[PDB]
C-alpha cells in the first residue's frame, strides 16, 4: 500500500485479542507485522496502551502495556513472545517489557501505535513513554495504528 | 477478519477485462469491500500502475483513480458507477478514473482500499500526495486488489 501498516495475524482492527496474549492465557506478546515502512526510516517504535484502564487506579486514564524502540525498519514480523532485537522501555507498572491485557471491570481497547523515524535514538535503558515521545520529536515520518479488544470471560 | 477488496470482474493477479481498459468503453471496474472495521468513518480508494514506462513517467508510478470519503458501508461500486464520494486527480490531470492503456508490456494495476477513523475535508483537485498526507494517523485498515492488463 501507499502507507505504513501495523497488523496482526492474531486479530483484525477492533476485534478481540486471543486469550493466549492476555493474563487468562500464557500472556505472551502478540504477533505483529510492520509493512510499507518508508525507505527513509532508520528505526521503528511501538507503543501499546489502554485508554480504558479504570480511572480509580490511573487518574490520567492511560496504561502503557509495552514500549519498544530502535527496532530495525526491516524487522517485518515480531512473532508471538519473540525475542526483541531492540530496546524495551517501561510499562506503567514501572517494569520493562510487555504487560498482558487483564481488564478487571469491562471490555477494554488496546491501541498499538507504530512510528517510523528518520533517526536511530540514543541507546538508553528505563525509557518511559514521556521520554520516548520527546526523543522522537522532529523525527517521525509515518505512523500506523492497530487496535484489539479484551474482555475476561 | 481482515478487510478485503475484490472484483467480480477479476480475481487477484488476473487480467482485467477489456471493457475497463482503453481498448473498450473504459469504465471503472466493479469493486466490493468486505469486513470494513466498525470504527471506520470513511473509505479511500487509490488505484495506480507501478509498471508505467519510466520514459513516460520518471517516478515510475501512474495514478489511475483516487476516491475518498466513500461511505464505510458503501459495500460495492458497480461498474462505471456514479460515485457518491469525492474523486481526486489522476496522473493524466483529470478527475476520476483513467483506464489501463499500457503501450509496452503487461502492467499490474494495484487497487488499495483504506478505512479511516475520520471523514476528511471536502476539497477539489485533491492529489494522491495531499490525500496520503492527510490520511497519516487515521488509517485503521488496508486492503489490496491487483489485476493486470496487456494489449
Ligand atoms: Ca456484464
Ligand atoms: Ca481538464
Ligand atoms: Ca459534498
Ligand atoms: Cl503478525
Ligand atoms: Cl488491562
Ligand atoms: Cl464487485
Ligand atoms: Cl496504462
Amino acid at each position: 500500500s501507499n502507507a505504513m501498516q501495523l497488523t496482526s495475524q492474531a486479530f483484525s482492527y477492533g476485534r478481540p485479542i486471543p486469550k493466549k496474549y492476555s493474563c487468562q492465557g500464557v500472556g505472551i506478546s502478540p504477533p505483529l507485522s510492520f509493512s510499507d515502512v518508508p525507505r527513509e526510516a532508520k528505526s521503528l517504535v511501538l507503543i501499546v496502551e489502554d485508554p480504558d484502564v479504570p480511572p480509580s487506579v490511573r487518574e490520567d486514564g492511560l496504561w502503557i502495556h509495552w514500549i519498544v524502540y530502535n527496532l530495525s525498519p526491516v524487522v517485518s514480523n515480531l512473532a508471538e513472545g519473540a525475542q526483541i532485537f531492540a530496546v524495551q522501555g517501561l510499562n506503567t507498572a514501572g517494569e520493562i517489557g510487555y504487560c498482558p491485557p487483564c481488564p478487571p471491570d469491562a471490555k477494554h481497547r488496546y491501541y498499538f501505535y507504530a512510528y517510523a523515524l528518520d533517526v536511530v535514538l540514543s541507546d538508553e535503558e528505563g525509557v518511559t513513554k514521556e521520554q520516548l515521545l520527546e526523543a522522537m520529536d522532529g523525527h517521525i515520518i509515518a505512523t500506523a495504528e492497530l487496535m484489539g479488544t479484551y474482555e475476561k470471560d
